[PDB]
């Protein structure tokens, strides 16, 4: 099932993830907090599963809330070092669910992180293309719910 | 205390963690796979604590410890990006901290990490002087478990 999710992942999609994480992973903390500060925007009720981090209102400020979004970020870091062995990706994948599963995230709930996602990328000045290249790579992951 | 033992990572101490990460982190699948390898082989004991990967002896060919193993290196690969700036450092090892308490991973016992890492360091000719600056950072994630 995570296999053929990957199996979406074309030249082409690799190609516009590699380019787009070249900008994006380059600041982790701001753009990782960026990520999770507009889920919770657009997405108020995703907040209850936060409940660890407290007060996510303060943002960058919130220490919690920073460790977290700099960790998520890593993340994908080890998603888009895969991305040419689907052996590897596909393991690193499902280890990154067992945690997710746990705390009863549904691939529809995750879902939800592609329009935070969609917009940092747009602030970087990167188009429908790359959204869409993203959209495919949280796919591989929503097949692992 | 985690800010105590943060600021205990001096200039050299930093540096000699960036150019042991520079060789030891370029191959993660391959380095993360040895130390888990070493770690259930000098302390077989800590395998209990795995009992969701299966057999543990099959290394590499295992998906699940390789999936492990390999992300393993990015939360190091995490501490190292963060050197620069203490107060990112201990949110991010708080933040990682989270996890191994929940499972009760105790000070000491992830202190046995030390052994793997100081094998590992010795098998691409670096010394004692690298694994005691990598037991220091080990010590700021055991003071916050
Ligand atoms: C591409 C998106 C995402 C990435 C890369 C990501 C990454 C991570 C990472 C690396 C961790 C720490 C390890 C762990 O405990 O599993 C984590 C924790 C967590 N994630 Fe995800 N995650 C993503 C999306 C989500 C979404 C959409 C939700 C929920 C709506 C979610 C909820 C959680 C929760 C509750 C934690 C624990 C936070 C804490 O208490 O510190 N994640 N995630
Ligand atoms: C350099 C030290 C270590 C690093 C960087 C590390 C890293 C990680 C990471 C990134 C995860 C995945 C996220 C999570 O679930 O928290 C994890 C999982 C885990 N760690 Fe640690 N860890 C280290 C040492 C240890 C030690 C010494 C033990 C046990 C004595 C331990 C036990 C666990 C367990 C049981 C899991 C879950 C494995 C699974 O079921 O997939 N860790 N660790």
């Amino acid at each position: 099932s995570v296999y053929d999710a990957a199996a979406q992942l074309t030249a082409d999609v690799k190609k516009d993830l590699r380019d787009s994480w070249k900008v994006i992973g380059s600041d982790k903390k701001g753009n990782g907090v960026a990520v999770m500060t507009t889920l919770f925007a657009d997405n108020q009720e995703t907040i209850g599963y936060f409940k660890r981090l407290g007060d996510v209102s303060q943002g960058m400020a919130n220490d919690k809330l920073r460790g977290h979004s700099i960790t998520l970020m890593y993340a994908l870091q080890n998603f888009i070092d895969q991305l040419d062995n689907p052996d590897d990706l596909v393991c690193v994948v499902e280890k990154f669910a067992v945690n997710h599963i746990t705390r009863k995230i549904s691939a529809a709930e995750f879902g939800k992180i592609n329009g935070p996602i969609k917009k940092v990328l747009a602030s970087k000045n990167f188009g429908d293309k790359y959204a869409n290249a993203w959209a495919k790579l949280v796919a591989v992951v929503q097949a692992a719910l």
